[PDB]
């Protein structure tokens, strides 16, 4: 009679997603419990409630016991697994426990970014047992503490849904061994996106938008060239936060379009200036009357078309 | 009798082209399909229309089932295969079936770029059955799905020809097996270099050239100076999108000529400064005149050279 | 019975914190002593006080004696530990000694950051013996130097706090070895930050505050212009000071509000030389009151905010 | 008796020579020809005028005729050596051949640049047989091709001369084994160094040297100040094209030279300013025109000296 | 009698000494000589005055020979060692020789820099013999040609002083093998230091000092925000020169106090521009005055401070 054994699992933050690297890491907890009675012994030679071990992983304890132990060992893992706080307690009766905090570093597709806001994406924590089927297997999920894992403010990523599940795959010379799978969905955490990059943008423009109030035209001519220099310098500010890609991210339409517009503006300064000078000084007003008000129009239409192609049907 | 399996590949996207790297990466599907009585079954003892088994490759359900299965591998791949919706579908008179998504990192020569909006170049994906001759045998090609593998807009590449056969390699200790080699030729996807390059500098260059209508000189002067300077910065921003090479890409010179162009264009201002200061003003309005006409001629004659010379004969 | 052996550590820097490494580096001494008598020896036939080797790790020499020998090895090395000045003394009733200076890599989990000048974290070095517990044993902790190890200056990091113990953890099959580690709590060393970055800042904040006293409104529009530019260009220059993360660091909050203030200020400046120009000229002077006052109150009470939210309970 | 093959080689470009690497690369071509009475085979049996393989290298179709051949392998590789277009030719007769295009990383020692365009270096590519004398010798070089290897333009190195030889190195447990050794010199391809950094830096200096023609003063000034920061942005866009280094390469002496001299023209400026204003109008022409002949002189002195002390004798 | 053998060393330049990497390398010559009477030979047989070999380690030559010969192998290297113009040269008598330049990547400590200029470094290369003491010992040190080494020019470092002697180490299963370790103290060769980056940064501040004696405030205005900003620029493109580490170099306080200066200077010129415009022109002339004097004192006064602090006791 095989023994029956209940895992659980949690997240606590997703780090370091790269499309060249191919891979990742994740950080979190993680919980074993079953009951065998040949680890049963009696108070009397121990003269303790309960028996501990600490800082040492099933194998090692499984290799002193001279007893089979339900070991484990991530499906992709790179490298080695860190571990902290590591114990792992026995009962008189002949319950066990065991609990790890633990980061991993895992082996992930190539990404399809795409929309950078969007960036709907997959991840999946595999969890295999090291023995066969007659020895152990996987019974029933604890859906303990909270798979979402919020601990303060936010991280690179954060959690949509989930949903874990257990099979059977097989193994060496026949038999089979018990898995268990975590699938995560994330969104891209847009909080420090558009604190960062966007409101700076929307000053940017801004002023250059405003300088056409002015009524001397020298004055408007340098500042919207200096405000060209400003813009272009800025786009290099962000610099790595757009990765080396070979397609175009909604990102990078917003700072082309930008950047057209701002030397458009400087063309139509230079054209003003040479109108104002000839003498037809009055249509020049009618000019800037009309830029004033052409420009935020043309800016709503333009975020509404982006937002219906790419963000629903058609 | 050496049993017979039918193949097909199919490729959605080829990401990471580097020099240095000397390798890239490709994301695609795979299926296989054969017949063999020995996995035939009677439906009595499993009461069940069909068997099937999931996440697992090839080689562990043969270990398993104890019967010999065309197991294989790709020829020059580097590291691990990821694969997921592994699954293998078995029907009781005795057919097969293997569908599996898949990711490789494949080993590749050092290309030549020189033209780099041209950019043709050959990629191609080696599959090999890890079994002799004797056991198995790739017979014809399922031409499935579209080897094109268009999802939505565009990837870092895009496909214009492929053609797949397959041979026979030596294998160890005499006797062969089969191989199944895929060959693509692919393009640059120019609609991201045409948009984000190639119009700022236009403009850039076509508010250096407008500026000469201006009547006073002075302001012209540091116009010309300012906008200098914005095109040395925007000429860095690109940064990273000209891999640091030995030789000349078109790019390189189609940069050094706008800025030769556009130094040039400082020093007539200041020329011209000169000239009308001493009192010669009316020959400086035909100065202005000339270029306003030469500067556009030149820049067509230029590429339409640079045309003849890099697309063509002699 | 197990002979006993005494140890002591020290740690004189530690190097290198990444998030994306993901380990980290320490330099620092070590000193083991014991008393063995099998290691006796008579005076008579060496004719030496006492014997000494150099340059030799505890295995070489334990190898060549043809005796046990306390071994040891470090828990979470990568690569290979630097030694230099190692040396072994004998004394002739039977004492023993070994010093060494070391260098090691460790391997380390992922840090948190957020709060950037808090960064509270802990450092632990885990030192194990090679040899089962009937061998040796360790017994008490020589609290030696200072494991504060203040040389000149400062380093990457600073010591606050440090608590070393011995345990016991399983061996390969049965028994059990000796293990001691030493936990460290660190600060950033906030001296240079605050000399390098805040200063700066403080200066180029305070120049755009500054130039308000002007009475011309020209001269104030085109100085602010350029120390928008300024304030863009330092702020790059910091650059990987600021590792690329997801989430917010208190750095960013600082940098993007000080950027949208000084946006603001070119807003204003405009406006005002549009007022001044119109003919209402008095009203100006009663703005460039306004604004000398409120500025430096709404960077006090930001600063008192983020203190309060960041530093302290709810 | 030993039997004879001929061999040839010819390489088309070599690519990444990184000081810090240390290593190359290097993509050519390869020919082996030799006879052996046993490869021979009677016509009738075959019905074929001669008999063919592909893709496979020397090892696996010796393993799989069960005879020997003569394989090789390149003497510093590293990690693996990609082929295409492997193929082996037999004849009736018992001639053989065999064609493989190939791309191989190789180790190499560490550079000394110092002078940059001149940068004369050594590479050589050395083929070794892995089997014992008595089995196979290197007898003759075919010339074939061209060792040059002018394909189209030009790469990151040029060739200038060259020379190939065979000599003998001792094998495993006695005997001695054949060698090849080719040797190149190269030189850096100095076209794409003149037509990218030097025409636009003599462009930024000659729009400086230009400047000075006016009369008015404040314009002067503000043209200078504009053109050294222009100075500085180039500079660094060239950034990744002087690597990293301790020492002084002749561009840096060109670039801090260049520099220092623009900064003058500066400060000469301020002075003329406050010589013009206050009052000695006269002098400032002279120096003018002082300074408008001393400036290509010292130029030319300093090319000269830079020619003369590092590019002969003395 | 165990033969005995004499050893010598040279460096010819030391390059790639790297915080982060904890490793560097180095490249120079190597001599072996000793005399064993087995090999001696009647020159009746060979016909010749001496027999020579080529390109070969000693290893080869020892399987080849079947005789014992002393290898060696450097004691911390990592991966390959670079070998050319290898020989090995056998006379009648039955002496010996063995000549080979070389070129190794050695394992490092983490150094700490601190005082930039300064950093005096230790490095030490390690030559083992890979066979007992029986076998053959270390003599004497053939202090040949010139350990400084110097060809042309200078490196990345420069040599102060060197000592090399001989030791024993222990071996494997008892006895020892001799050890030859060479010791170097080095220094920055500061040339390039000095020629690069202070000449600029000293032209940069003394521009910025000279625009006071001008009478007119607006143009020294801007021209000292422009200054500001080339100051900023200029910091940057050093870049790379500056290892990102925790701590302060003497650099970093210049770079500091630098600006400060810099940022001072445009906070008096609004002042200064303000003071003359209400009216007071008179005091305006006194603050110039002031200022003009009193900043090379300060500037004479920090570094002086500085080289007591930093270069001296106390």
């Amino acid at each position: 009679e095989s023994d029956l054994v209940t895992v659980g699992l949690a997240v606590d933050q997703i780090v370091g997603v790269d499309q060249r690297s191919e891979n990742f890491s994740v950080v979190g907890t993680l919980k074993l419990s079953w009951h065998d009675p040949k680890l049963g012994f009696s108070p009397d030679q121990c003269g303790c409630t309960v028996k501990s071990f600490e800082d040492a992983s099933i194998r090692a304890v499984a290799g002193e016991i001279n007893l089979p132990l339900p070991s484990f060992s991530f499906y992709n893992q790179q490298g080695n697994r860190w571990s902290q706080n590591q114990v792992i307690f026995v009962t008189p009766d002949g319950r066990a426990s065991y609990f790890e905090r633990f980061t991993v570093t895992l082996q992930a597709p190539d990404f399809d970014f795409l929309a950078y806001p969007f960036d709907r994406q997959k991840f999946s924590i595999k969890v295999d047992l090291a023995v066969p089927t007659n020895m152990f297997i996987f019974n029933e999920i604890e859906r303990f503490q909270q798979v979402v894992g919020d601990q303060l403010g936010e991280e690179e990523w954060v959690v949509t849904s989930y949903s874990q599940e257990i099979t059977e795959v097989p193994f060496e010379r026949g038999s089979t061994n018990s898995r268990f799978t975590t699938t995560l969905l994330v969104k891209r955490n847009l909080e420090y996106y558009i604190l960062r990059i966007f409101v700076p943008l929307f000053l940017i423009i801004s002023v250059s938008w405003v300088i056409f109030f002015l009524k001397d035209y020298g004055r408007q001519l340098e500042v919207a060239s200096g405000n060209l220099l400003v813009f272009v310098a800025f786009n290099f500010t962000i610099s790595g936060d757009l990765p080396r890609l070979g397609y175009l991210t909604v990102l990078d339409r917003f700072m082309i379009v930008s950047f057209c517009l701002t030397a458009i503006v400087v063309l139509i300064s230079v054209c003003q200036k040479r109108l104002g000078a000839v003498g037809k000084q009055a249509v020049a007003a009618q000019i800037d009357t009309w830029v004033l008000v052409i420009y935020p129009l043309v800016y709503s239409l333009y975020i509404i078309w982006v937002y219906l192609r790419f963000f629903t049907d058609h």
